[PDB]
């Protein structure tokens, strides 16, 4: 909402379309390891954020941020390579900018990815998580994407989430991840976002535990939120780069300066998963 204006996200919208030929259908947001994906796509054309009229520019991690805008699957893409996070000081309106500019690109589905800490004991580091549902935690205490005037041309004022998920695109996802036949079955949870660039603490780890949070991450949730809002048929993934240390004997580290699942093949996985998966993305089309 906040901080822009429609005709913002309009003027965005419009000039990306005037310059690039690419049209997407499918928005995707690759967390921390999984900007790869990046490769898979055919008649990319690269635009970094910097350049785009009204897009956040990145903070530091640049030299990991931009937009993409290919073809991945058999399907017209905009990937977002390098997502904006609330811990780098990002406000939420800045943070969803952009899946607000995906919708106004025509963008009608959005896979979000990201890296998060595995809270379910049955999570093994690496293991794939889609996300069922979400704590959004700062939006419990109003930083939440949508804090502020509602424009009713987006979507409501009191978008329901508890469909966030599309619950399609889970049962497709879970086929198809079955169809690859890779025996370890795509994990399913629910993902708690928490801001703040630090890491969770022992005790910390036991409420998301509680709470009824799989993985833990400081992303993803603002986004689904703000492109429900819009009408986005929305569905991600979570690849679980650790696992986080719910007794005291915790000792163990996993810094994003280390991110070794995703600092290694783990990610690779998701990135093709992903890419499967545009194949299981409806059409505008629909063509029966
Ligand atoms: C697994 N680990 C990774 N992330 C996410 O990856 C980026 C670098 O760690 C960060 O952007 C971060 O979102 C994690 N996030 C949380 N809340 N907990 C843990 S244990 C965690």
């Amino acid at each position: 909402e906040n901080g822009y204006t429609y005709e913002d996200y309009k003027n965005t919208a419009e000039w990306l379309l005037s310059h690039t030929k690419h049209r997407p259908q499918v928005a995707i947001i690759c967390g921390s390891g999984l900007g790869g994906l990046t490769d898979k796509l055919t008649q990319a054309q690269i635009f970094d954020y910097s350049e785009i009229p009204n897009f956040p520019r990145s903070t530091v991690p640049g030299h990991a941020g931009r937009l993409v805008f290919g073809f991945l699957n058999g399907r017209a893409c905009v990937m977002m390579q390098g997502r904006f996070h609330m811990y780098e000081g990002y406000p939420l309106w800045k943070v969803t900018f952009p899946v607000r500019v995906f919708h106004l690109l025509g963008v009608d589905t959005l896979v979000v990815t990201n890296a998060a800490g595995g809270l379910n004991p049955k999570f093994e580091v690496g293991d794939i998580m889609l996300i069922r549902d979400h704590i959004n935690l700062p939006g419990f205490s109003g930083q939440n994407p949508l804090r502020g005037p509602n424009d009713e041309r987006f979507g409501d004022r009191f978008p329901a989430m508890s469909d966030a998920y599309d619950r399609t695109m889970r049962q497709r996802a879970l086929s198809t991840w079955k169809q690859m036949g890779e025996q370890r079955e795509l994990q399913e949870g629910t993902y708690v976002m928490v801001a703040g660039p630090s890491f969770e603490t022992v005790a910390e780890c036991r409420v998301l535990q509680k709470l009824g949070a799989d993985a833990v991450g400081m992303s993803t949730v603002p986004e689904v939120i703000v492109a429900r809002h819009c009408g986005l048929r929305v569905f991600g993934f979570s690849l679980i780069t650790n696992k986080v240390i719910m007794d005291y004997e915790s000792l163990e580290k996993a810094n994003h300066e280390e991110v070794l699942a995703a600092g290694k093949q783990a990610a690779q996985k998701l990135e093709q998963f992903v890419s499967i998966l545009m194949a299981s993305i409806p059409l505008p089309d629909k063509a029966s």
